[PDB]
C-alpha cells in the first residue's frame, strides 16, 4: 500500500539490509501511534521515522519547554513554546518526506480513548506519564487486541543497560508500573492470567531509583523509547512471518 | 570553573536532580571529544549536549549522505551534502547555546592523532569505523592515560537490550572489534596483559549478528544510538567516580 520509491530505498537501504525486503515493505505499510511525545516518546517517534515506518500518528497537546532540554529530542532553543507533536511531526517530515504524519493536538482521556485508538493502528506506543489516562489507554488496547507497548518510569535512573521488556505483571523497581497494575485491576478489572500475566508488554528498568520530581537523562529515557520500538517491530515481524 | 547561568539551570535542572549539583558543575567544566559523527557518534554527541557537558569537540570530515537516514541524528533532507561535524555542532548550539563546541573538519590519522589528542580532554568517545586509525587512536589514548571509551560494530544488530561494556579483549560477535585487536597487535604492539585485558573499555553487544538481507551489514537507530548512549553513560560514570576518589 506504500509504493517504495527509489528515494525511500536510498534513505532506508540500511533498514532493508538489517530486517529484509519483506520487513521494509511491512514497515512502509505500517501505521504506528505514539501517545506522549516527551522524554520517552519523542525518541520513539524518531526511531519509527528512521526505520521506514510509513505512517505515524503523534498524540500530545503540551508545548516544548526549556526544562525538556535534558531529555527530549525536540527541545531546542527555536522550538521552545511550540507544540511538541507539531515540532516532532515537522522533524519526521525532514527524516522521511514521504512518511504520512498525523498530529492529534489533544490529550487521551478515559472518555476519548476509544475514539482515538479505534483508527486501526499497526501498533501503539504508550509514553504518557499520567496514570488515570495511561490505565485507560492500556485497558482499551488490551480488550480490543490493539498491539501495544507501554513504558514504565524512566526518571531517577542512570544505567541504560538495565532496560528490558516484560509483562506488566512482572516489573520490579518501578512504582509507576506498580500503580498502573493497581488501577487496571480496580477500574477495568484487568488481572493476572493462569500464567501470572496481564498480557501487557512493558518497557521498564531493573535499576533502583535515585531520589534527588525525579531527574532524568537522555541516555536512559531515549533508550526506553528505542527498546519499545524494537519490541514492537519484532512482534510485528513475527506476526507477519506466521501467516 | 564554567559559570552555571540561570538559563543553564533551566535547561539542566533535571541533570542536577539526577546526578547531583557537584556533578552538574563537573559536567559544565568537562571537555569531551567525539571522534566520528555517525551511527554511534552522532547520538553520543546529542547525549553529551543534553547532559550539560560544557565543551564538546567533534572530529570527522565526512558529509551527511541520504543513506545515513536510518541511523544518524543529523541526517535530515536539508542537511544532506553538508559536513556532519558542522551540522552536529550547529544542533548542539541549539540545545545549549552556552556549550563551547569545537569542530575539527578532519579525520584522525596516525600522523595527526597526537596533535588532536594533545588538548587535555576529560574523555574521548571513539566512534570511528576505520580500523587502522581506530587502532591508532586507541593506542595513543591508552599510552597517554587519556580517558577513552570505544565501541565495536553497531551494525547487524536489532536488540538494544544486549549492549554492555567490557574490556576490548573480551568482546564477542563483533568482527570490527576483532580486526581492531589484530591491528593493535600488529601495528602498535598492544596486546593482552597477564589478566587477559587490553585496558581499553569497549561498548559491545552479546547479540548474534544479523547478516545482510537483500551491501554490508545494515543498522538501526534503536541499536546504534544506544551504543552511543551507553558510551556516554559509562564516561560520565567514570568521571564522577574519579572525582569522588580525588
Ligand atoms: N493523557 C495524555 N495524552 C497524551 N499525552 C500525554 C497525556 N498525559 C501526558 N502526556 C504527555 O506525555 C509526555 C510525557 O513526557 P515526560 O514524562 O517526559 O515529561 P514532560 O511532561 O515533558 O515533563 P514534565 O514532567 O517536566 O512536565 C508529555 O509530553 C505529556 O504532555
Ligand atoms: N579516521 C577518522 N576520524 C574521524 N572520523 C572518522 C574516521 N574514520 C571514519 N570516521 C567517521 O566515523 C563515522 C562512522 O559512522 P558509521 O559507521 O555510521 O558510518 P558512515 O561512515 O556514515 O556510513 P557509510 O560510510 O557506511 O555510509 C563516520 O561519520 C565517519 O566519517
Amino acid at each position: 500500500s506504500v509504493v517504495i520509491s527509489d528515494a525511500w530505498r536510498q534513505r532506508f537501504g540500511g533498514t532493508a539490509r538489517l530486517y529484509g525486503e519483506k520487513a521494509l515493505q511491512l514497515f512502509a505499510d505500517a501505521h504506528i501511534c505514539v501517545v506522549g511525545i516527551g522524554g520517552v516518546g519523542s525518541w520513539a517517534a524518531e526511531a519509527l521515522a528512521r526505520t521506514g515506518i510509513g505512517a505515524i500518528t503523534l498524540i500530545d497537546m503540551d508545548d516544548v519547554c526549556v526544562t525538556n532540554t535534558n531529555r527530549q529530542i525536540h527541545a531546542l532553543r527555536d522550538n521552545v513554546g511550540l507544540a511538541k507533536a507539531e515540532v516532532m511531526a515537522e522533524r519526521i517530515r525532514q527524516i522521511n518526506p514521504e512518511c504520512r504524519v498525523t498530529v492529534v493536538d489533544d490529550f487521551v482521556t478515559p472518555d476519548n480513548v476509544a475514539q482515538y485508538m479505534s483508527v486501526g493502528y499497526s501498533y501503539v506506543i504508550d509514553a504518557i506519564d499520567s496514570v488515570r489516562p495511561k490505565a485507560a489507554l492500556i485497558a482499551y488496547c488490551r480488550r480490543n487486541k490493539i498491539p501495544l507497548v507501554t513504558t514504565g518510569g524512566a526518571g531517577g535512573q542512570i544505567d541504560p543497560t538495565q532496560i528490558q521488556v516484560t509483562d506488566l505483571a512482572k516489573t520490579i523497581q518501578d512504582p509507576l508500573a506498580a500503580k498502573l497494575r493497581e488501577r487496571l485491576k480496580s477500574d477495568f478489572g484487568v488481572v493476572k492470567n493462569s500464567k501470572g500475566k496481564l498480557g501487557v508488554d512493558c518497557v521498564f528498568s531493573t535499576e533502583a531509583l535515585v531520589y534527588p520530581g525525579f531527574g532524568a537523562a537522555t541516555m536512559v529515557t531515549a533508550t526506553f523509547g528505542f527498546v519499545a520500538v524494537s519490541h514492537a517491530l519484532k512482534k510485528m515481524m513475527a506476526k507477519a512471518a506466521r501467516q
